[PDB]
């Protein structure tokens, strides 16, 4: 079942992107505690009302790996890749989950760009 990605064709007002910040220093404070569904649901948050900014979709493809969703992890990482292809993590949380998925190859090829993009 696939989780929800926010509209990418939207209208983002500073006032959104500033709530957007809010919602993600919630979903990191409770990622720290291990409330790992609960800050899911804060990136998701997040994501709808910044549906733009890669770093948001990174974090939840993080957070999917520690509960071993890879594919979830995969979708939120092709879509942050797709906003910044020249970033380093989405490359390694995607390296990561094809881990989880037994795909060497790919694992190995994400990973490392995720090393050489680290800087």
């Amino acid at each position: 079942a696939p989780q929800e990605m926010g509209d990418e064709n939207a209208e983002i007002t500073e006032a959104m992107m500033d709530e957007a910040n809010e919602k993600k220093g919630a979903a990191i404070d409770a990622l720290n505690d291990g409330e790992l569904q609960k800050a899911i649901d804060l990136f998701t948050d997040a994501i709808k009302l910044n549906p733009r900014l890669a770093i948001l979709y990174a974090k939840r493809a993080s957070v999917f790996v520690k509960l071993q969703k890879p594919n979830a992890a995969i979708r939120d990482c092709d879509r942050a890749i797709e906003i910044n292809p020249d970033s380093a993590q989405p490359y390694k949380w995607r390296g990561k989950a094809h881990r989880l998925l037994g795909h060497w190859e790919e694992a190995a090829r994400d990973l490392a760009l995720a090393c050489k993009l680290d800087y």
